[PDB]
């Protein structure tokens, strides 16, 4: 309140309440995030340096009265709400393609700077009236270190691996891509084991052939049921073969086999990519 004017609470984020606020000095409207450690302050502050058209800008890190706040650029809609609003007709393919392309650019940028997100989901993908889509919260997970949605969690995380790689973000993005296409979450698990088994029932229970080292993951149990992989054309109909091919590469079990954001940008699926204007009701 000393330095801002609260417009309204807009949601509950991973780390605390998020408000739409107005900077007292500048009059600018921002997304103010209250964080519910000195190591973190220094680390997060470095994120202020990230600047890319597809990344929500971290405007400032404020540490006052022994409270921590992160100030982010404000956008008017998120992908979760946009998908809900578009459920009757579906998001036009050209726009799904444009959003996926832009999201991969944001990931390629962050990953090139050694910054992972680790918790990508429709709620932290923000859109504006000009057709841009941006990712918010990259790098917070590493700096802070932990009802939460498990729908977009990579299998290695669900299997208890405590070492993350850029591949966890590609997995989440693949799940989001599938959801934009079918208008339904790909793997809507209600628990970690349900999340894992939903993945197994669709992509097949992983083994040492497709994922070397999987049987040695922390939470892997030899007792996991063995489900056969489903035909991929049944998972995201009516997406064409270019889209299905790209999606399959984003959903490989072995994180090391998962396509990189950079390589994905070159996939044939983006041969005819454009930047359409979305119809946003604000
Ligand atoms: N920058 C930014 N602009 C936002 N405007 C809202 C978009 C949805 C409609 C209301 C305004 S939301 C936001 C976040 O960064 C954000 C990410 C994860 C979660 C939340 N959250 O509130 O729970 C917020």
């Amino acid at each position: 309140m000393e330095n801002f004017q609260k417009v309204e609470k807009i949601g509950e984020g991973t780390y605390g309440v998020v408000y739409k606020a107005r900077n007292k000095l500048t009059g600018e409207v921002v997304a103010l995030k209250k964080i519910r450690p000195s190591t973190a302050i220094r680390e997060i502050s470095l994120l202020k340096e990230l600047n890319h058209p597809n990344i929500v800008k971290l405007l400032d890190v404020i540490h006052t009265e022994n409270k921590l706040y992160l100030v982010f650029e404000f956008l008017h809609q998120d992908l979760k709400k946009f998908m809900d609003a578009s459920a009757l007709t579906g998001i036009p393919l050209p726009l799904i393609k444009s959003y996926l392309f832009q999201l991969l650019q944001g990931l390629a940028f962050c990953h090139s700077h050694r910054v992972l997100h680790r918790d990508l989901k429709p709620q932290n993908l923000l859109i504006n009236t000009e057709g841009a889509i941006k990712l918010a919260d990259f790098g917070l997970a590493r700096a802070f270190g932990v009802v939460v949605t498990l729908w977009y969690r990579a299998p290695e995380i669900l299997l208890g691996c405590k070492y993350y790689s850029t591949a966890v973000d590609i997995w989440s993005l693949g799940c989001i891509f599938a959801e934009m296409v079918t208008r339904r979450a790909l793997f809507p698990g209600d628990s970690e084991i349900d999340q894992l088994f939903r993945i197994f029932r669709t992509l097949g229970t992983p083994d040492e052939v497709v994922w070397p080292g999987v049987t040695s993951m922390p939470d892997y149990k030899p007792s996991f049921p063995k489900w056969a992989r489903q035909d991929f054309s049944k998972v995201v109909p009516p997406l064409d073969e270019d889209g299905r091919s790209l999606l399959s590469q984003m959903l490989h079990y072995d994180p090391n086999k998962r396509i990189s954001a950079k390589a994905a940008l070159a996939h044939p699926f983006f041969q005819d990519v454009t930047k359409p204007v979305p119809h946003l009701r604000l």
